[PDB]
């Protein structure tokens, strides 16, 4: 699964964590600066798969591809592989006209959790693209506290009020401001326990 | 709670996470290199409080003192504040003769969760000292996968088999090896989302 | 979110009660209630639309969003259709099977709202056809009922006991029906009107 | 015996009992405010909460104003055990209430304590408003908090109080002596609990 | 050593103790509805088998997803239970449900506390439980549910109550069914 | 209907029914091994598992070897919905089984599927052992897995299978054609499920 392990000779979890952060943040920076981010299908699993492969190819085996194993976090079982493809088609047809509908679509894509790893970071980029297109807003992720965010996502399959509230109060109209995107990548990786680098210095 | 946030006027989450890592890891290196770690009471809340205050004095308000608020993680509500002092009295009297008793005592101290923050890093140092005294072993924490460790702790209030096997298989006889300690500190902080520095380079 | 354009929650509660109870009275007194298919989603959909089409755009139609209550996630939309086909084929010969079928219909929770009130009407029509009984709903305490439904996806013992001990043979008694409407609405927090007096 | 109006004239079913309990205690809530009695209650203590509960439910609930002697639950949640209830209320009495974070934590602990057999919801929200009024010069406009949002947030709150804090924070108003805020808040608060027949204004 | 063999020995030895408890008349002489009475029952059944039989555990225990009363409150919880009323079925079942949450022994709480429950019902309602009339999986599910709502277990108990409160065969067959609930099926207690 | 012997023989006592169902199905398990029939079963497929289930239970359970038609639960866990059993079982048939990680994940999914009304635990463990024998040249020495450890690990396994994987891994033996391991394993397996009356050897 961790393609860099055998290639760089890493036998330490923290060292592997840092290298995967560096390489994927390099790809994340290029995604934005190349303008490739603007030519991705918005709000579909085809767009999400592209983001995920863009971030993690040469890092995760099968980056951009659905997982073949069932996974969980805390006590929550994500969508079973057996109807994973069915779930993703449903999400593709969900509406995205207002914040209520966009947050619900994001919550369902987190529940699907289609990749083995990288779901959190890749789906937040995907979410920002839906908000930018439909609401002319993106998230200022530093205004969402890490533990508040993770608690809200844990709560969200049952009730999405917490994550909707957090997102709503962090929306900004500066949808073409490069620094907001870049600051948000560092915060987004921080949520997942990657704190070594700043995307802008790579 | 976060003293550096209010003192230095930090307003970026990631910056606060990094400086809180730097200063507490600087203290962690001193704790070991000064020999102060070898003079602590072993297996008591007094000894755990000393460790917690050593790491987090001037970082967390009331470091080394029991919290006055109720806290939770995921879906789990930790020991009520009303009953914390008597819960710690019970843990002090728990036996620690073998791996079973030691792990059960560790699991109860995690359930007590006596500090507002920092329970994970502080209690793992405390655990290593119990294992050292009673079994002449310490944990090689890099041998315990981060996600395996965190899921095992979430499980442990119901059944501690998972954490016990993870600890058992990671034990090493190198109880006075500085490299094992320092690498364990870095892995331990990595479990909790701090990856910026290496402790022995501070 | 509604045809009446009401955006005050307490006002919506009261007008929904009066309007849907008005429709419920007509369902019964018109005899329309006796011409519903018994024990199928078609018939539940007919009841739900009868009650709610004045108010809610979706009346009688399967939801397209996912919903939950308490800590329970109801049947996912992606297999709502197949879930309802399965329920349509479940047996209803005795009380054990009728309660099982009711419990699965609640798990499906097919409408955006109104599932509780519409499906209890639907249940009474199954009991009436197969056991010549209906529920005397005031004999079921509100909090016992709600907690029994919360338990029922795991085990249906609680709700089965409550229904069994409240069955009555007065299956054509208009006051048993009307008071059952009022108690059923009371379960869901609507208490202003008596359907009888509308 | 808990419902002391159980056997009165015309009280023949659960709905009729619900309605008379709504009318009598809302009549009490109106007098509580319009008499000025509400302004004399000790703020932020269990002594204050029991005065409110007794004011609303005296002669409706047996033992109104008194701590329950039975354990109770709601949904999947077990409230504080009776065996240490009085000590739990003493600890709540000492909790700070200087800012919104602290006030909401104190409210959440009082709801976990759930000290009465019934009527905890409605009595404790009035109590909450008086704390907010004294300490922040704000009260909750309960009409800006949806019923199902509110109930779910309370179910969430023993684990994390973020949901209910957001709902309270966005509904705060500085109209702390506005009669309609209070009166409509009483009607909304009762509607949260399944009582909808009357407007407190009109009793 | 074989797990099954230990299980069979424990059944045989403790079921013998249950028969003596009833046949000797000792069961009629114990305090009804208190932890002291329950402790006497547990020691009587398991004296030879469990270390610290009849004594409150010193470890925290769980079953399924349920964490039983933590040891530090165990004494105060048993004290509360001792004071709980037992005048009707609602109160008895609540008292029984609280004693199961307490779970005061390391093992054998189920079998000892059901004997204890029958004695409360005998004294206060002049009824005991015909345990064969409560299906095993119905019972265990109802007990899992009981800390949240006791309606399930109350209905099962109510429909199984019999007025044959001094009938030796009701008690002995109840003992067999009670052990069956917990996975001991080898012996019939009256054939010991 | 489900318990075929209950009405045919008028067995009214739950313990007596438990013991006769143990005796009949354990007689069948003994014959499954001693006849060589076990060695012709397809390995790792629902067809093979259905063969085992019917072989043990066809005189005891109305639809032995056949998928259930109702939904079922155990503890707080709701097993795979009936509407999905077919797709679940088709997916499980395609899962790899080359190493212990993959075999355990496959066993965990077959338990979640829980395809029969009753008898899933005992039948699926025989099925598991035949996969391990084929792919790893090991079987489980079940007496080395404590009953409550096993039941707790299975309760845990839909979330994380590490607990059950450790128990299994540490109980593997290379004595894959040892009759005592198989027979004692049958007695322990039945003991896990609350059947302790007979020794399968002596039937
Ligand atoms: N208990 C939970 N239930 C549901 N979703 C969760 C839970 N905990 C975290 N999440 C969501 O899962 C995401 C993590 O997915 P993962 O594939 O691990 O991403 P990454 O590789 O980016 O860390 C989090 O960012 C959060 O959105
Ligand atoms: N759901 C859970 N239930 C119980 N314990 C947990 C859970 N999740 C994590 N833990 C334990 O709590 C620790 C974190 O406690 P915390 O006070 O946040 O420490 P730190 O400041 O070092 O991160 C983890 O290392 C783990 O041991
Ligand atoms: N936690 C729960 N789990 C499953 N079912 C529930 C739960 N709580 C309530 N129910 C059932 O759901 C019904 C409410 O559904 P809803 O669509 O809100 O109907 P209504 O609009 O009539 O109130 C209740 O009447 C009860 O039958
Ligand atoms: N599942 C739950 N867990 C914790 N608290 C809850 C839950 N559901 C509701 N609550 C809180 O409990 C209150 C109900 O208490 P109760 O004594 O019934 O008051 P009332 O008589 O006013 O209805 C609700 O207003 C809400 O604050
Ligand atoms: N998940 C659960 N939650 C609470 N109580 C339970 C649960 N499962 C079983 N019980 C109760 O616990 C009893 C088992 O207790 P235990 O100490 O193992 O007794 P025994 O040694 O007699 O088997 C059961 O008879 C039942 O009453
Ligand atoms: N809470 C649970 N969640 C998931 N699986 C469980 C749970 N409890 C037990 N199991 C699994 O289910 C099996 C029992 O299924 P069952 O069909 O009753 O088999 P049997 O008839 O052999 O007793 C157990 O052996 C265990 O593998």
């Amino acid at each position: 699964h961790h393609m860099l392990e055998n290639k760089l000779g890493i036998i330490n979890q923290l060292e592997l964590n840092r290298v995967e952060e560096r390489v994927s943040k390099e790809n994340a920076k290029r995604l934005y600066d190349s303008g490739d981010i603007d030519r991705i299908e918005v709000g579909t699993f085809k767009g999400l798969s592209y983001i995920h492969n863009y971030l993690f190819e040469d890092i995760y085996e099968f980056a951009g591809k659905v997982r073949s194993q069932n996974i969980s976090k805390g006590n929550f079982r994500f969508a079973p592989v057996m109807y994973l493809e069915i779930a993703l088609e449903h999400i593709d047809k969900m509406p995205q006209r207002n914040l209520d509908e966009i947050v619900a679509k994001y919550v369902e894509m987190n529940i699907a959790h289609p990749f083995r790893e990288g779901n959190g970071r890749a789906t937040r980029i995907w979410l920002d693209l839906i908000l930018k297109k439909e609401l002319k807003r993106v998230v200022d992720w530093n205004l969402i506290n890490k533990e508040d965010y993770l608690s809200a996502m844990e709560r969200s399959p049952v009730k999405d009020l917490e994550i909707k509230y957090l997102i709503s109060n962090a929306l900004t109209d500066k949808i073409n401001d490069r620094e907001i995107f870049m600051k948000g990548i560092d915060i987004s990786y921080y949520y997942e326990g990657y704190t070594e680098y700043n995307v802008d210095e790579l």
